[PDB]
């Protein structure tokens, strides 16, 4: 169950998170990681600033090393973080990512944010008031880092993660483009759709790959509390009776059949081998109107501690 990027590489549609709760030890990255190979997952999301890709990294060399998967069918993908968008320190970052991972490369690599932050080691700058201290950076000398990455063969695949259409087009429209993003990561759910990003993403040959899916995992700190949680939503349950599955699988399906590719996570093995039954079922058109149709602009994460940042991709429309 694969699609073909821009680039020609191929990904799975559906991807096991390795982000966790603020409550979780980092070591649970790595018991998610083997359960969720065992349960059939090869794909796994990452980024430098989790701080856990030495223990996602772990758990897939041990299942290599045991027999269970080869590297070859595993698609493992990393995000660029704020504080080394500076074109001299991306490869530098991503080198550290496979010396933590003990991999040779990573099948995508993407920028986590268009919205650079003061350099240095650490991840969330702030100045004496709390708040993040922001930097300027060339984004397209960024992207030329990036594409240096792939030539250089660290990764395989290229691409960014929460942008607008506007930053996108700066992509697209930059003077010397090699590698177009194979893929654009963002928020999308029935309460946020995407469809106007998810049509300009498509009109490019973009995928759009999406987190919070099932309403994300209400990051503290990201996530406002108080939000309506997603798997709530009485048209998910009146759907999952009708198909005899269960709000989450609705929810996953809706946007495969939509042409996305899907992120999930859960720290439950229950959930973990569930998920994977979306393949099973097909929603009908006219129900996929009805999901269409839960849209109300609920960002989940709308990263507001970086709100007043120049680049800060939530502003425009889409
Ligand atoms: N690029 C970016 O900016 C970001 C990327 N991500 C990526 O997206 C991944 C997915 O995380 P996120 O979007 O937060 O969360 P999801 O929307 O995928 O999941 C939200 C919740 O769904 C619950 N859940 C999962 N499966 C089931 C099921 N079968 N039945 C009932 N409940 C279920 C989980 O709860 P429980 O664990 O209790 O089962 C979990 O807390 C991350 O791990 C990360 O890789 C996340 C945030 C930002």
């Amino acid at each position: 169950h694969c699609v073909i990027l821009n680039d020609g590489n191929f990904i799975p549609v559906l991807g096991f998170g390795t982000a966790l709760p603020l409550e979780c030890p980092k070591s649970k990255a790595k018991e998610l990681t083997k359960i969720a190979i065992d349960a059939g997952f090869h794909h796994f999301d990452s980024a430098s600033v989790y701080n856990t890709e030495d223990h996602v990294g772990e758990a897939i060399r041990s299942k290599i090393a045991d027999g269970t998967v080869r590297r070859e069918d595993i698609f493992y993908t990393s995000k660029v973080w704020c504080t080394s968008l500076h074109p001299e320190l991306v490869r530098a970052s991503l080198e550290r990512s496979l010396q933590k991972l003990q991999f040779d490369y990573v099948d995508l690599y993407l920028i986590h944010y268009p919205m650079a932050l003061k350099p240095g080691e650490e991840n969330f700058p702030v100045d004496e008031h709390g708040k993040l201290i922001f930097d300027r950076v060339d984004l397209c000398a960024t992207w030329e880092a990036m594409e240096k990455c792939k030539d250089a063969g660290l990764t395989k695949s290229i691409g960014v993660s929460n942008f607008n259409y506007r930053q996108l087009e700066m992509i697209l429209n930059k003077p010397g483009l090699k590698y177009k993003p194979v893929c654009n990561q963002v928020e999308c759910h029935p309460y946020l759709n995407q469809m106007k990003l998810l049509d300009f993403c498509k009109s490019k040959d973009i995928v759009l790959v999406a987190y919070g899916v099932l309403g994300t995992q209400r990051y503290g700190g990201w996530v406002d509390q108080n939000s309506p949680v997603l798997l709530d939503e009485p048209v998910l349950g009146s759907m999952a009776k009708k198909y005899n599955r269960t709000p989450a699988l609705i929810a996953l399906r809706y946007q495969l059949q939509r042409g996305i590719v899907v992120l999930n996570t859960s720290l439950k093995e229950e959930r973990i081998k569930e998920n994977m039954q979306v393949f099973e079922f097909q929603l009908s058109s006219e129900d996929m109107k009805v999901l269409d149709g839960l849209n109300r602009n609920m960002r989940y994460i709308p990263a507001a501690i970086f709100k007043g940042h120049p680049n800060w991709p939530f502003l425009d429309e889409y």
